[PDB]
């Protein structure tokens, strides 16, 4: 080691920054244009520097930046991006490249966030848009304090093929790097500070938390109108419809212009849908057809290589952004289109541009690959913010720096177990992930997928190919409908969780904690432990943290710091509520409520510990909250001496939006 | 593209060298110390430069070297190292890292040779010890002459997810690189010139082509003596025994010193074996125990990181080489030890040193990883050459630059089909590979593996764990013995093929050619097409090239430019002989013949085309051949008017070694 003396500047409470060597002029935070939530960070506890006892070794050598952070024997690690099959990361080796998930945890994935969290209550972010390699406690150094005694494999039964390693080591292919370290005291505190450095989560519109149906590629405007009428007639919720590539006059590559045959009058169509409460979310990939109206203008500002024969705009250049985003604005957003699904900004390598490609800005194709999703998210979101309108959409790649964007990750993979593991890991990765529903061999699988999906960032069927609707499997149709309605009833719960994401950096879906690895349970909001069932299973084990827990459906005591064997039936996803936990429920509305609408709330209170819930309220759709037009309404509930429920809600704040109607309290635990 | 003007110097007939940017001072040829066989290269045809019509674009940008070589529509590509599941490489993307094979063709493998060959009759070698990425015809450039017309996926059934790509693109993480281009006119001509640039193949000792048994880790000197006596008593051939880690006083990490309890008198033991015709091949990994006698001396010249708690010598430093190789020389080689099995110089990444490791020479851990196998091969081989004694051994990693080393690659993987595919690909990779035999669930599998194994560079059972011997499966014991004896009978055939490898660069095992991919047939020498059977199969298809072919066993016409369906039985591996093909057979000796021994030959002549075979002859064991003490004896055979065989052999050369005894001729095709 020739560890270079790097000064750790405490830049916010519990956030330290170090500059090793000569960092590059482009990086993840710069690509994203991520601004820290200074106010939120200033309210966090000043905590001590996590690496109090030395062991940090950062240096530049041979054109690369070498990092080493110490580990203690007790420590487990989480993060290093959107893994699908692993949650404990100590002992893993990962190569953090943006790619479509390939079926194993190599580090190559949709959001290969270079951030990790320790069970000892700290985190570390490497701010590079390069491909980086991580050895998360596999290296064993001859000069280590903790060098294990060499053993003779010939004779010693305790010989180990993976001897004890006492450090995270990272190699960055650059002449320097910025490193951020986040204090605790708890693992979740580190994640929160990381997310706040990124600007906090996006505050979604309420409509983004409703149900979305993506329809078949072939659908015309009339086909969409019919589908909407079918949802209404069947009494299923719907807030936004996803149009797939058929809305464009050409796709792969794209014109970013409405097809004249299928959408002959886009202005009328979008308005008609909006009038029925239905927003539209449009599929794009960013790859340009010679028939796009801005093709000639943008061509010089595109890369050397194409993706499905489409030009690749260099979105680091104003000269590429202006034509591209102008077309979205004038042709779609100004007609009322609510947002986008940004597809195919991930991989595979055989589709996207090679790293040997060249871009007109001079940015490496590598850094472009690592940030392309960030860039499209960034500049598309800005179009909406400029109009004082929230958006909420989908994206197939993100990275560090992307916490604040109004996009949820999805993919073309489908293993349900792994979809839940990704949901867990999204909480460690500063991104949102939806385990989307598409098809299923069976009603049972359809319902199981639907159940976990309504306990996620976005409630969605993607029927681009399958043409399925929530009711397409008659055997589970009644229960699908109940869960679709439950998603709406729970809107005030999800909205308050997302508000915590924005204001405090609290991921709304996260792993347990926050000894053994748990890859199939997650916290959803602060109060709910979700333990999905998978098709073919009649029962599962649920590991409950210490403290009492209550059945979400019945309110009955479930357990306390123990393992349950649960046989929920097909009609229930196992969900448990913390003692004193509160779930505010609005009515089973088919459409998200408007800013000028009051909604009655039933406060479902579980257990016997006095409960406290902070209900977020604002207009649900603009950026007026940035000017202070929002409120947190404190709800408190307990049972009195008689065992009867007693509840309060703090008074509405003068001058602020108030969508809270009549409030009733229900003690779920009899 | 800012293609830099690189001058292609024709450095040998059909070999051109280009220097792009500022190449690094360490590279594959330098690591290997590979000297071209100038004489052999000077005898090859002057052919035209393969890229006659332009399309080459080489440049340095952003600290990296970008290469592009054009492709034509007709072209298929082979090589890019030791692939196990793919032979056609056009359309593949590979990351060429030394690693233990991981179960799919990622580019990470035991010998990730950065050399490819085209069906148009040329080859390209990238001389870098860095990790390089290859896009072997996947990139589609907007300014390409051959840019496919964009299609609308919405409406056009002929839309392609993988549009036509017209170039091989490569990215090297360095400020320059040397590139070598090899002419044809045939694909095999390019491979030959590449191999000759590397110095040709090693000329193995005859004993290296005999049978080797590796025995269980636990075996003592007495256990080895017994095993040898068992082979003799059962009449099975044996030339060298492999000792596994138990020969060392400690292993993982190693002392490189004979265990006092199991090998109390190594001098006597090695001599005793040698006196019975038995050579010894010793297992090592290069990782140093604190009990190695040279530990203190070598310690400063070892890397920062350990492998199974052993120090990693920096073999680019004389100060590390001297102690390490001195110990091998004085403690083993000078006692009579014939060679080594150099294990665990490949991977996985979780065992070997991270790329974040630092080495005392200042060489990157990356370049060390890419060349470690080359270095151990190089310096171990030199110990033997210094003593005018050939060696032949095993190694688990190699690379470009390694053609000339006396080592055969093996691994811990075991899929039999893939073992044959690797054998095919070894011919494109400038390395030797053996599909070794270890265990098997069934007699059938054991025999099938044994059959393909005796048609490979090294006939070997590796029984380190299984304790198996050739006769361990009673149901196939008779047939195993027949194939073991056949390996010996065929020694003059294999030896002449290996002589062509050394003198002409001709790989002794190679793929077909040299439309559809053939991953399960290979040429073995010039005359034999081998088509292995796999356990569970009663029949297979065999694709015969144009020209007549004859059954190896019966001599009967098999076919001509056609597909056969063959049901060989368990007792035969399908082998076909070209028309006029000749297989010289010596007697079924149990031990390779000595330099002063004449051996009778039966010349097995197949078909009816007049045949010509060049039989190589020399002492079979020293480097005297370098001083001209060798001969090629031309054998010619045909049938006369009566259908009776007529043969000749050229006269022995005055003053040269002559091991040829009585020569008889047999026309196999009645
Ligand atoms: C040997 C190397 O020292 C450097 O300073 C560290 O940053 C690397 O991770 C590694 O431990
Ligand atoms: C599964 C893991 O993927 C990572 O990218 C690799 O670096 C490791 O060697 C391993 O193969
Ligand atoms: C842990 C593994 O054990 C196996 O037996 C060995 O063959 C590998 O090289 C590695 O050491
Ligand atoms: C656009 C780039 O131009 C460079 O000169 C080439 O070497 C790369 O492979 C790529 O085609
Ligand atoms: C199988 C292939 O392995 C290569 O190393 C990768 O670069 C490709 O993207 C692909 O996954
Ligand atoms: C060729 C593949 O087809 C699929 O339908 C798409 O979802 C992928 O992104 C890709 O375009």
């Amino acid at each position: 080691s020739h560890a270079q003396t790097a000064n750790w500047t405490e830049i916010y409470p519990g956030v330290w920054k170090a500059t090793v060597g000569k960092p590059e002029s482009y990086d993840l935070l710069k690509a994203a244009g991520a601004q820290p939530n200074k106010d939120a960070l200033s309210k966090t506890e000043k905590v001590s520097f996590p690496f109090a006892n030395g062991g940090v070794s950062l240096e530049v050598s041979g054109g690369k930046t070498y990092l080493r952070f110490p580990l203690q024997k007790e420590e487990q690690l989480y993060g290093f991006g959107l893994n699908f099959q692993t949650v404990h990361q100590r002992g893993k080796i990962l190569e953090l490249h943006v790619d479509h998930y390939g079926g194993k945890d190599s580090g190559r994935t949709h959001a290969p966030t270079p951030f990790y969290v320790s069970s000892n209550g700290y985190g570390v972010f490497i701010n590079s848009a390069r491909y980086i390699k991580v050895w998360a406690g596999t290296g064993v150094r001859k000069d280590s304090e903790n060098f294990p005694t060499p053993k003779d494999r010939n004779t010693d039964k305790t010989w180990s093929s993976r001897p004890y390693s006492d450090a995270v080591e990272i190699l960055v292919p650059a002449e320097g790097v910025e490193v951020y370290v986040f204090g605790g005291p708890k693992p979740i505190d580190a994640v929160k500070r990381y997310n706040l450095l990124n600007g906090g989560g996006y505050l979604p519109p309420r409509w983004g938390l409703g149900f979305t149906q993506r329809v078949m590629t072939r659908y015309t405007d009339k086909d969409v109108e019919k589908e909407v009428n079918d949802f209404k007639e069947k009494g299923y919720p719907l807030d936004f419809v996803g149009l797939e590539p058929g809305w464009q006059s050409k796709a792969y590559p794209g014109t970013f212009s409405w097809d004249k045959s299928r959408y002959p009058d886009p202005t009328s169509f979008v308005k008609k849908m909006k009038d029925q409460g239905i927003r539209l979310n449009l599929w794009i990939n960013p790859y340009i057809s010679p028939d796009a109206p801005f093709y000639k203008e943008i061509k010089p500002y595109t890369g050397s290589h194409t993706v499905w024969l489409g030009l690749v705009p260099d979105f680091t250049m104003a000269e590429a952004r202006k034509p591209f985003f102008n077309q979205l604005l004038k042709d779609q957003i100004e007609r009322g289109v609510s947002g986008y699904k940004i597809d195919e900004v991930d991989g595979y390598d055989y589709y996207l541009w090679p790293d040997a490609a060249k871009f007109p800005s001079g940015l490496s194709a590598e850094q472009m690959r690592q940030t392309y999703g960030l860039l499209v998210q960034r500049y598309s979101a800005e179009l909406y913010k400029q109009r004082n309108e929230r958006t909420f959409g989908l994206v197939r790649a993100s990275n560090g720096g992307g916490t604040s964007f109004p996009y949820v990750i999805y993919n073309d993979y489908y293993n349900h177990q792994d979809f839940i593991t990704a949901l867990i890991n999204s909480g460690f990765a500063g991104v949102l992930w939806t385990p989307e529903v598409r098809a299923s061999k069976s009603g049972e699988e359809w319902l199981r997928r639907f159940q976990s999906n309504v306990f996620s960032p976005m409630a969605m069927i993607n029927a681009w190919a399958s043409g399925t609707k929530p009711w397409s499997y008659p055997e589970v149709e009644a229960d699908v409908k109940k869960f679709a309605l439950l998603r709406m009833q729970m809107m005030p719960y999800w909205y308050s969780a997302f508000a915590r994401y924005h204001f405090e950096g609290m991921p709304p879906f996260r792993g347990m904690g926050l000894s053994k690895e748990i890859k199939d349970q997650y916290m959803a909001g602060d109060d709910l432990l979700v333990a999905p069932m998978f098709a073919g299973e009649k029962s599962r084990k649920v590991v409950l943290p210490k403290g009492k827990w209550y059945d979400f459906y019945t309110g009955e005591y479930a357990g306390d710091g123990e393992v349950l064997d649960v046989t929920p039936g097909l009609d229930k996803i196992p969900v448990y509520v913390r003692d004193g936990g509160i779930v505010p429920m609005m009515p089973a509305l088919l459409n998200s409520p408007k800013s000028n609408q009051k909604v009655d709330l039933e406060i479902r209170y579980y257990g016997n510990k006095p409960g406290e819930f902070k209900l977020y309220d604002d207009d649900g759709e603009t950026f007026n909250y940035e000017k202070g037009d929002f409120s947190w309404r404190t709800i408190r509930v307990e049972k009195d001496k008689s065992g009867k429920v007693k509840g309060s809600i703090s008074a509405a704040v003068k001058g602020k939006v108030n969508t809270v109607g009549k409030v009733t309290f229900t003690a779920m635990t009899k």
